[PDB]
């Protein structure tokens, strides 16, 4: 059989060099990096190389932290529940601004925060699909503790004007968090450009394992731990390190940035190939702006066919993709022109076969 | 070279069958268990078998939850920060009772809670080393929201009278949490016997990977999420599942309980062998009760030699162990009588060589 994987915004295959690099930490280098003896200290260089990889990947400096967490869901909960205690309670700033596009980790967390009496402005998205920047200017009051906007959208692939929000954020002395989960490996990421205080990411969107991620915290910026016990990660996040995943996610980030050109000019080309080949059907609208998207995503709709129906069918022919109803097709560097040609065929055939019904 | 590993209360080697069982989830079964297509659904049986393994390991029933988390540090933070919102705030019960023996995850979390104005009673430990039970009877007031006592101590190996506390807890209508991290694989565990509402554990203490653990939540018992986004784990803990680690930790628990006899009557025998062979030196006190300990741990002290000094030396001869100052030696089923004989030698030689100094 030959299955075709087009659901990379949901998760990604672990790159072989990633699996390879973590292996020794699953086999004989199983010591606790906190231990003082050989088993512990032996793990130190490999963890250090991994972290360097992380910092170079997001252009973070020595004075900043990139804290290892168990996923972006953790990072997101941590940023919001931390500003809550640090700013909303202790400092009166009882308002957070965010978008309606944000991943449920941020939105649900907020929903809980307003449960406790925080006022949260959920920015609505325009006809362009995206968020303006001026929208956050206009919403930042002076109770405003944090603004959270995701770098790229998981559903549409749309890039948001981070930097702009970065600047409108610096100028107004407000805390700025970007959930950058769908941007690693997909476009260049730079916390310095973005004047981010906080950035989230998750490894399994750039070919490392599920079960690990990162929060960039800028120097001097405080954030009350979500995992108290303050032993690991400079006391910022307690719990025995996930050695294998740390090493692996490091390699993952490195390869992710080293493929940024390829993502740009190959996967993007394959995406365009698929997309415009798909636009030659009936009422095959693409959903949203088509210029400010990550290279790998396309979100198409179809005449009278539910997205859910088209996907179930595509599965039968061993093609994997998600909703977004419309149909989200998200590539990676592992896809091939052969596959998308195949996809074009299987897509169109499914399309007109599902519509036959009067 | 031949290193001897005696630091199992710090972390454990991943059992080979564990590494083996997770492998396919690092290679071609990398789908998101939430996806609706083949890549996702394919992972379902293996996750289900893993969870069954977890439930059978702690004698939890169908109506209870065993929620996957990223470690015991997460579980501990989750129980305490959840009762805070559910009971302390929303319901007036502003008091938590716990021990001074507890792992810093629980103690630090509490320290933060009293920072917000919770009254936390830290129970002191007796000359016996342990906690009475009557001590928690006497401390449970009516603002009392939760009592948290660890099943077994990481430092001394001492078992606490869970069940007794279970009963004193049922009777007084108080929420009962046991951190059981050092009890899995070491003695039988039973939430039913223990009348636990909450139980924490971490895989890397019973030969699975660092970076995963569990919280048992009893049916009908609520606990406000620590990871909001409510998609995975019945909305109780959001974040993409850590597929490989889940499968592995399942196998880990299974093998852990299947070795409970061996832990009892082999590793315990090896521990006794080491311990009484070590008691034949000078002022080689063992620290604490010696009857109510898990089979694998011994915590010995020495005349005038600092523990830290003895450990540094032991490392040079490739023997790994921790402090607890005194000296904690924690075995696993992977140790061998050959090793402990060797240890006896290397220990005594180090002892009298470090003391030579006038
Ligand atoms: C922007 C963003 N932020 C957070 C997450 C979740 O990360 P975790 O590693 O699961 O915690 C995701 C992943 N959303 C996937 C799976 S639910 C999708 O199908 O769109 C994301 O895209
Ligand atoms: C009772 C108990 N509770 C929690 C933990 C920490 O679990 P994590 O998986 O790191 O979150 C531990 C592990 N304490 C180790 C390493 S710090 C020791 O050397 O004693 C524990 O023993
Ligand atoms: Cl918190
Ligand atoms: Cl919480």
């Amino acid at each position: 059989v030959q299955r075709i994987y087009l659901d990379n915004n949901a998760t990604t295959r672990i790159d072989p060099k990633v699996k390879e690099i973590m292996d020794p930490f699953l086999r004989d280098h199983y010591g606790n990096p906190s231990s003082l003896h050989q088993f512990g200290t032996e793990t130190h260089p490999a963890i250090a190389e991994a972290l360097d990889k992380l910092y170079k990947g997001i252009n973070a400096r020595d004075i900043d932290d990139v804290i290892i967490t168990s996923c972006a869901t953790e990072s997101n909960n941590w940023v919001l529940k931390g500003v809550y205690f640090d700013e909303c309670l202790k400092k009166g700033k009882n308002h957070i601004v965010t978008t309606v596009a944000e991943h449920p980790a941020v939105r649900s967390t907020c929903n809980f925060l307003e449960s406790l009496g925080v006022e949260v402005t959920y920015l609505p998205i325009n006809e362009h699909g995206s968020i303006t920047a001026e929208q956050v200017r206009e919403a930042i009051t002076e109770k405003t503790a944090l603004v959270s906007v995701m770098w790229a959208n998981n559903e549409t692939g749309l890039i948001f004007p981070i930097e702009e929000i970065g600047a409108i954020c610096k100028e107004k002395g407000v805390l700025f968090h970007t959930d950058a989960v769908q941007a690693i490996g997909k476009i260049p990421v730079d916390v310095l450009k973005a004047n981010a205080d906080f950035l989230s990411f998750s490894a399994h969107k750039f070919h490392g394992p599920k079960g690990i991620g990162g929060l960039y915290i800028r120097s001097g910026v405080g954030l009350t731990p979500l995992f108290h016990g303050g032993e690991h990660m400079n006391g910022r996040r307690s719990g025995t390190l996930n050695v294998p995943y740390i090493v692996g996610m490091g390699e993952a980030m490195k390869l992710a940035v080293e493929h940024l050109d390829y993502e740009k000019e190959v996967v993007g080309k394959l995406r365009d190939k698929l997309e415009e080949a798909l636009l030659k059907i009936p009422d095959v609208m693409v959903v949203g702006d088509r210029i400010h998207r990550v290279p790998n995503t396309t979100l198409v709709s179809v005449r009278g066919i539910e997205g859910e129906a088209m996907l179930w069918d595509l599965n039968r022919s061993n093609i994997a993709a998600s909703t977004g109803t419309a149909i989200r097709l998200s590539l990676s560097r592992f896809n091939t022109e052969a596959e998308i040609d195949k996809t074009i065929e299987v897509f169109s055939q499914a399309a007109v076969r599902l519509r036959n019904i009067s």
